[PDB]
Parts: C-alpha cells; sequence; structure tokens
C-alpha cells in the first residue's frame, strides 16, 4: 500500500504509457486518472514529492522528485495538464523498462544529492504508478529496472513498504493482463494489478491503495471516499448522543450539537474495532443560553429554533482514528490550509468560499449511518425554500413574517429530490466536501416533514406544507463558538 503518515517522506512516480497502442483519448484518461492521485494523495498534508513521467519507445521526465516544485501540487498539476501524447510521435513504441530505469536513475540521483548514509534519503518510501495497458514490446524486461529500484532501494523484509509498484490499465482499451500483474509488487494480502473502465473506478481502487491507518493526529475533515470503506470510515467526526441526536467532532474532545436535544448522557465516537463504536462520558455541556423552543409560544409561534447550539466536552480525548476525527470548522487555521486560500483569508472568506452557489450540494448522516444528499439553497433561492414556512399553519398559527421562524441564523435545504432529516438526525453535522476535505458549514436543527415518523417515507406531493429543512448556520454563530472555543480550535 502506499502509506499517508507524518513520518517520513513519499516519493509517488507517476508513469503514463504514450505509445502507439494508446489514443490521445486512452492518454487522457491516464492524465486525468494521475490527476486525481495527485489531488487525493495532496489532501492529506503529508510529506510527498510527485514525479510525472510519460513513455513509449523513450521515458520522458516532465517532473522530478528532484525538483523542490514537485512537492507543490500546482507545478506537478500543471506539470502534468502539459504532457503531450505527440511528444512520443517518433518512438512510439512500449518500453516498459526504460521507463522504469528513468526512475531508477531519478532515485540514484537523488540519493547522490542527499547521501545513502542520511536519513533524508533513508526515510523516503516509494510507489510507482503505471498507466498503461501494459503492451511492452521493446527494451527488455522490466524486471531489470525492478530489480535494480529493489536493490539501490535496499528493499529487504523489513523494508517492504519503501516500495511499491502499481500497474493499472484504465480505460476503454484492450489490456494484457500478465503483464499488468508481473509489473505491480507482490505483497502477501492485497493487488498491486488493476484492469478499470474510467476514472471513476479509479478512485474508487485509489482509496483501498492507500493506507491512513497510522495516520492518528487531529487533522479534520479526513475521510473515506470509497463506497465499500463502512459508514464510520466514511464520515469519521459523526457521533451519536444518548441524552437520540447526532453530532460532530470539532476536536479531541469536544462535539458539537443541537441545544434542543437536551450525568446520565452518553456519547458513542467512532472507534476501529467495532461498528458499535466506543461509548464517551460528558464532562461539560455549554447550550447556548438564547436558545428556548417555546419562546415565541404565546404569540403563536409554537416552536422557535433560534440559537439551537451546544457543544460537549467529553470526559477523555479520543483517540483520532480512521474512524474518529474531527470535521473541519469554517474560519479557522486548519480549515484555511484544509481550502489551500491564502493565509490573510476573513471567515467572510471562507463563506464565500464554501457557498457561493445559489444552489450548494450538501450532506447530512442518516440514523443507519448513511450519507445523505441536500441541496443548500442561497441568496434568492434562500427566500423561496425558506417561504413555504406559511403553508404551516399549526405550528405556526401567527407568522406575520417568514422571518419570525426563518430568521438568517438558518441554511435551508429540503426542496425537490432533497433527503429530509428524521427527528433522531438532528444536532448532526451538514457538511460538505471540498478537495477531498470535509467542513462543517451547519448542522440539522429543525424542518416541516420527519420523513422517519433505515426506512424514509416521502410526502405525499399533495401534503401541506413540503418537507423543507433548517439548519443552524455555523457562519452565523461565529461570536458564541470563538467565546468557548477559542482556546480549542485556532480561528481565522
Ligand atoms: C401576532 O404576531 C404579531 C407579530 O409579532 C404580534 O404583534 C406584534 O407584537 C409586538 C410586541 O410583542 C409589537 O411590537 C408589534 O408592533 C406587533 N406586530 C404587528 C405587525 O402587529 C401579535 O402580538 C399580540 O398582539 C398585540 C397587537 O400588536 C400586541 O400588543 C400584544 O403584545 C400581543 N398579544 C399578547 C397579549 O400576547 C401576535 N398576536 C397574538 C394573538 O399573539
Ligand atoms: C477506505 O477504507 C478501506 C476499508 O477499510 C481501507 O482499506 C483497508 O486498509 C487497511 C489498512 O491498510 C487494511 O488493514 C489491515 O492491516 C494490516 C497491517 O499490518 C495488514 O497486514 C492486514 O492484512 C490488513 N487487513 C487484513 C486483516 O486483511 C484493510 O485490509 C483494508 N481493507 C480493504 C477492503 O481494502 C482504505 O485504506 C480506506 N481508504 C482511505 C483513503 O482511508
Ligand atoms: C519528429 O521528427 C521530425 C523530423 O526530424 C521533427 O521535425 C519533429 O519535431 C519530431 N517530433 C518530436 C516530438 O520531436
Ligand atoms: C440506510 O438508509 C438509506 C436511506 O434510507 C438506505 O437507502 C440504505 O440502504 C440504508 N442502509 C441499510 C443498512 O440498509
Amino acid at each position: 500500500k502506499i502509506q499517508i503518515q507524518r513520518s517520513g517522506h513519499l516519493n509517488l512516480y507517476l508513469l503514463l504509457d504514450a505509445s502507439q497502442s494508446v489514443s490521445e483519448n486512452d492518454f487522457l484518461i491516464f492524465k486525468e486518472s494521475a490527476s486525481l492521485m495527485v489531488d487525493r494523495i495532496f489532501s492529506f498534508e503529508i510529506n510527498v514529492s510527485v514525479a510525472i513521467i510519460t513513455f513509449a519507445s523513450e521515458p520522458k521526465v516532465l517532473m522530478s522528485v528532484l525538483n523542490d516544485n514537485s512537492r507543490d501540487m500546482t507545478e506537478v498539476i500543471s506539470s502534468l495538464e502539459n504532457a503531450n501524447y505527440k511528444d512520443h510521435e517518433n518512438g512510439t513504441g512500449t518500453n516498459t523498462y526504460a521507463a522504469l530505469n528513468s526512475v531508477y536513475l531519478m532515485m540514484n540521483n537523488q540519493m547522490r544529492l542527499l547521501g545513502m548514509e542520511t536519513m533524508a534519503w533513508q526515510e523516503i518510501r516509494h510507489a510507482i504508478i503505471l498507466l498503461t495497458d501494459g503492451k511492452s514490446n521493446m527494451g527488455g524486461s522490466p524486471k531489470t529496472a525492478v530489480d535494480h529500484i529493489r536493490e539501490i532501494l535496499n528493499i529487504n523484509q523489513k523494508r517492504n513498504d519503501y516500495l511499491d509498484i502499481y500497474a493499472i490499465g484504465v480505460g476503454k482499451l484492450d489490456v494484457d493482463w500478465r503483464e499488468l500483474n508481473e509489473l505491480g509488487s507482490k505483497k502477501d494480502g492485497e493487488r498491486h494489478a488493476f484492469i478499470l473502465q474510467d476514472t471513476k473506478a479509479l478512485h474508487q481502487v485509489f482509496e483501498h491503495m492507500l493506507d491512513v491507518s497510522k495516520l492518528t493526529d487531529t487533522i479534520c475533515g479526513v475521510g473515506n471516499m470509497s463506497a465499500n470503506a463502512s459508514d464510520q470510515e466514511r464520515t469519521p467526526w459523526h457521533v451519536t448522543i444518548k441524552p437520540t441526536c447526532r453530532g460532530a467532532l470539532i476536536s479531541d474532545q469536544w462535539v458539537l450539537t443541537a441545544a434542543h436535544c437536551f450525568s446520565l448522557w452518553r456519547v458513542n465516537v467512532g472507534d476501529p474495532k467495532s461498528q458499535w463504536g466506543k461509548e464517551f462520558l460528558i464532562e461539560k455541556a455549554v447550550i447556548s443560553p438564547g436558545f428556548d423552543v417555546f419562546a415565541k409560544k404565546n404569540q403563536g409561534i409554537l416552536e422557535f429554533y433560534g440559537d439551537d447550539i451546544a457543544l460537549l466536552k467529553l470526559a477523555q480525548k479520543v483517540k483520532m482514528s480512521t474512524h474518529a476525527r474531527p470535521i473541519c470548522l469554517p474560519c479557522t487555521m486548519e480549515a484555511n490550509l484544509a481550502l489551500r486560500r491564502p493565509q490573510g483569508s476573513t471567515c467572510r472568506d471562507h463563506e464565500n468560499e464554501l457557498l457561493n452557489k445559489q444552489s450548494v450540494p450538501a450532506h447530512f448522516v442518516a440514523l443507519n449511518g448513511s450519507k445523505l444528499n441536500i441541496n443548500l439553497k442561497m441568496g434568492v433561492e434562500w427566500t423561496s425554500c425558506a417561504e413555504v414556512v406559511s403553508q404551516e399553519k399549526t405550528m405556526f398559527p401567527n407568522l406575520t413574517d417568514v422571518r419570525e421562524v426563518v430568521t438568517d441564523q438558518f441554511l435551508c435545504s429540503g426542496t425537490q429530490e432533497d433527503e429530509s432529516p428524521c427527528k433522531g438526525e438532528s444536532g448532526g453535522a451538514v457538511f460538505l466536501e471540498r478537495r477531498f476535505r470535509f467542513f462543517q458549514v451547519g448542522l440539522v436543527s429543525w424542518g416541516l416533514y420527519n420523513p422517519c415518523l433505515n426506512s424514509r417515507k416521502r410526502a405525499p406531493r399533495s401534503k401541506v406544507p413540503p418537507p423543507r429543512d433548517f439548519h443552524i448556520n455555523l457562519f452565523r454563530m461565529q461570536p458564541w463558538l470563538r467565546q468557548h472555543l477559542g482556546d480549542v480550535l485556532n480561528f481565522l
């Protein structure tokens, strides 16, 4: 596997077959796949260098781990996007040996400049990925280059982890499966050779080529994008609150949730040992003191969710893992770096960054742990989304203005095909995904139809009022968030 961890350095070598057996179209699906792996590899904030080599009769180095810019993702993506298939128009053979001996020489060059004795050289782990139909036809057996590489890297039983070779045939084209399989590493328990139909199938496979198990620092908003990973792996900030409500780990001790959900309190966090999770006690609970559901009741608004926000300090720290991680909060320095945004960004800038469109795809997690889909409505579409509460005359018998219930404190979704949260889904993250990282923009507070009242009913199209969903917007809650968390999290 390609290991995602804080110790050491990762050199990733991306080898793109531009031989005569591949069209400029095959070649573009290689570039598209390599691009994705780069963006995914740069999502974890680890020390990584990317080499980019296209190859046919001979190898062409577009980017080298010896160059500083190989640690810079913009330089990498651009070195990659300036790859022309036609640069190999004069030697269209498939010389796999020479492509790998190209990586061998880069490694020899690097060891030379660093010194084979230094930790600079020796802590580097190396992953080669060839994107090819695998039909070598010149240059000799690539095994000669793989063995030179195993030798310079002093790969022994104790150093198996320092080298992975992948051979991946991605797209329409006819693939030699024996060449691929003979290319990739031979490690017990894992595959290094794949035949995949598009870049979407690469996305999923790439998730399982990564080993993130020893990534246990507090990095926020990191998750599993595999359809085959568990629900918790996909959303590890997600916690269960038994006062049922949901919540989100925002740190290694603190959990964000809804006030309306509230010694006997339990919080179930993710745990890699069990789908069952792990139970924690609360040490301290901070409930916004503006929250009071019946505050407008005597005046005809029978439930009011203004300031529906609460924080839980767990009684012990969570150990971070594939199953327990904070989500990123906007307006923190950590969110800033995950978004790759300029350093002096403001909270207004994060809001613009994350919620710029009039309809923003977002998610909340189901009772069963499934990730469900919503579209957050912004600007003039926020008004129309929110308007429908005038249909709801039992809860809101005396509503003069929409804003007496749906204030500026709420996000709005639940229109058209959106899912709608259920009652026990309250307090959980309303989140989104951007550059493979996860940001909490709101928390489930209330709405007009409860689908669960595993199984969700869809409202009848004739039901009044229609489903509609209102989430406490975290960009509206910064004073209170800062007041309780200024020493817990690093606010812009
Ligand atoms: C129906 O809702 C409206 C809108 O909030 C209420 O009237 C508002 O009340 C506030 C004071 O609480 C006042 O400053 C506003 O001018 C007024 N808005 C408008 C546009 O009318 C109603 O509140 C009740 O009605 C009278 C008439 O305003 C108030 O004097 C009174 O405080 C209040 N009634 C009581 C004793 O609760 C509200 N109607 C009902 C039946 O609650
Ligand atoms: C998305 O989730 C996948 C499903 O969990 C992850 O793939 C899992 O990765 C684990 C760590 O690499 C493997 O763990 C085991 O750990 C030991 C280490 O010493 C190995 O030897 C074991 O052989 C290995 N497991 C066993 C007992 O077979 C999991 O096997 C592996 N599972 C699958 C289905 O591939 C992905 O890493 C994850 N992706 C991301 C990006 O987080
Ligand atoms: C291939 O050969 C011709 C003739 O020598 C040359 O003009 C052309 O630019 C070459 N193409 C590449 C990619 O070098
Ligand atoms: C969880 O619920 C979703 C949405 O209702 C559903 O489609 C999914 O299959 C459910 N999962 C299980 C475990 O059946």
